[PDB]
């Protein structure tokens, strides 16, 4: 009881961070596509393309890592192994186009990149992430429900 | 009592999160429109037009205010800092506005200052309190759960 509650909650904790980090990564990568762009009309504001890249790396790995602390969180006998497997592959697709994005940029061909239906992968993840959360909020209360009762 | 303090903290945390997440998606979508533009003004133009990109930014942004509003409407706990709540709201207002402007700043098409706004600054400005509010609240939750478990 008392214990299935930090687990499920360190899982949220951890999965949110990953979520946010992928999102910060996407937006950064997008300020690179932006500045590589004025950088081709021989202009450029704020920061070099390049720092956005590395800043794009530091965050994707912060993302890759938060995701690892999650996975390493041990599942309650009550959590669907199919559920977990579903968010993970959506996390895997999203994540990957993100990684693939960067490359596209370093490879400089910028039309191949704006066209990656990243929105589709992100959403694919957003859904499971919420479904997951819902699954966990429900389990969570279910536990609180047997304790506060059994007490 | 502890239901009262936990069905609510868990609730400020989730509402506040969706909003935080809607601010990033909006920022991101704004940069995709940013790119789309140059590509449109220059020669080649891949994917989603500028206008579609720009009203999503507009929708997801509203999505942010709604979550902020759901958050605010949440009755505060007596031990929750009221300067914390006001400091987050302040960073939320400036970041939120930083983005509401980037937009028309785009209908106005000057794609130049657009990339120049200290947005990256206003964000961690926000992301900085959002995280302390989270910190303080979590910490308020353990403490919280300890009194009733104490009784």
């Amino acid at each position: 009881n008392f214990t299935v509650l930090q687990t499920i909650r360190q899982q949220q904790s951890t999965l949110n961070g990953s979520w946010v980090a992928l999102l910060q990564t996407r937006n950064t990568l997008n300020r690179a596509g932006i500045r590589y762009m004025m950088d081709q009309n021989n202009i450029g504001s704020g920061s070099t393309v390049a720092e956005l890249m590395e800043s794009a790396s530091i965050s994707l790995k912060q993302a890759e890592k938060n995701w690892a602390d999650y996975e390493a969180l041990p599942r309650d006998p009550r959590q669907s192994t199919a559920a977990a497997a579903e968010i993970k592959r959506n996390y895997d697709i999203y994540h990957n186009a993100l990684a693939e994005l960067i490359q596209l940029l370093g490879a400089g061909k910028i039309n191949e990149f704006f066209d990656q239906p990243t929105q589709g992968y992100q959403d694919g993840f957003e859904k499971q992430y919420v479904a997951y959360m819902e699954q966990n909020d429900r389990l969570h209360d279910i536990a609180v429900s047997d304790n506060n009762a059994s007490y």
